[PDB]
C-alpha cells in the first residue's frame, strides 16, 4: 500500500489506507511525541559499542536509510544487548522538546535477543555543516536505488559523549505504526545546516515528519 506525507495518502489517512495500518489511527501509544512534562528518575546508562562496518545506503522513497547486514554494532542498557539494524532521518524532526521542532532527527533502530524494538533518537540543531554525515550525504541516492558500500561507516561518530536521555514507550512513526517500541531520545543535540537538510528533502521528495501524537497514559522519564 502506498503511503506518504501529502495528498490522499497523508498521515491523517494512513489508518484508512489498509486494515494492516489500522493502529496508525486507533493506537493510544503512538510516536512521535512532544516531550513537555516529565518525571525525573534514575535511568540505566547507555553503553554504546558501535564500530567501522560495511553498510548499504538506501533511498526507499520515504527516507534515506543506512542498513547493517551484519551485527556487531550494539548498545547495552539495563544489561540487555540491542543490535543496530539501521538508522535513518526525518527532516524536519518528528519528536519535539517543549514544542520545539528541530531541522532534523536521526532514528537508530535496534532489536534485542527477544525481538524487542528500541529506537535511539538524535536531534540536530541549526549550525555548521555536519562533517561526520558527509560520507552518507555524498553517496546518498536520489531515486529508489541502493549504494552497496566499499564505503564503511562508523556510527559511533554520530552519537554524543554525554548519553543522557528521555525514555518513553511508543510506536514506529511510519506505517504500520507498530507499538511496543522503546524510545530513548538523547538530551544532547548535534548540528546540521540548511544545505544538508534541503539535500535530504530533494532526495526523498518531501518533508517526512509525522505530526506529534498525544501521550495519553504514558509518562516520559528524564
Ligand atoms: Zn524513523
Amino acid at each position: 500500500t502506498h503511503w506518504g506525507y501529502t495528498g490522499h495518502d497523508s498521515p491523517e489517512s494512513w489508518g484508512n489506507l489498509s486494515e494492516e495500518f489500522r493502529l496508525c489511527s486507533t493506537g493510544k501509544n503512538q510516536s512521535p511525541v512532544n516531550i513537555t512534562e516529565t518525571v525525573s528518575g534514575k535511568l540505566p546508562a547507555i553503553k554504546v559499542n558501535y564500530k567501522p562496518s560495511m553498510v548499504d545506503v538506501e533511498n526507499n522513497g520515504h527516507t534515506i536509510q543506512v542498513n547493517y547486514p551484519e551485527g556487531g554494532n550494539t548498545l547495552t542498557v539495563n544489561g540487555r544487548t540491542y543490535t543496530l539494524k539501521q538508522f535513518h532521518f526525518h527532516v524536519p524532526s518528528e519528536n519535539q522538546i517543549k514544542g520545539r521542532t528541530f531541522p532534523m532527527e536521526a532514528h537508530f533502530v535496534h532489536l534485542d535477543e527477544n525481538k524487542q524494538p528500541l529506537v535511539l533518537a538524535v536531534l540536530y540543531e541549526a549550525g555548521k555543516t555536519n562533517g561526520r554525515l558527509s560520507s552518507i550525504w555524498n553517496v546518498m541516492p536520489m531515486t529508489a536505488g541502493k549504494v552497496k558500500l566499499n564505503q564503511p561507516f562508523d556510527a559511533s561518530t554520530l552519537l554524543p559523549k554525554r548519553l543522557k536521555y528521555y525514555r518513553f514507550a511508543g510506536s514506529l512513526t511510519t506505517p504500520p505504526c507498530t507499538e511496543g517500541v522503546s524510545w530513548l531520545v538523547l538530551k544532547t543535540y548535534d548540528h546540521i545546516d540548511q544545505a544538508q537538510a534541503e539535500k535530504f528533502t530533494r532526495a526523498v521528495g518531501s518533508e517526512n515528519n509525522r505530526p506529534v501524537q498525544p501521550l495519553n497514559a504514558r509518562v516520559v522519564i528524564e
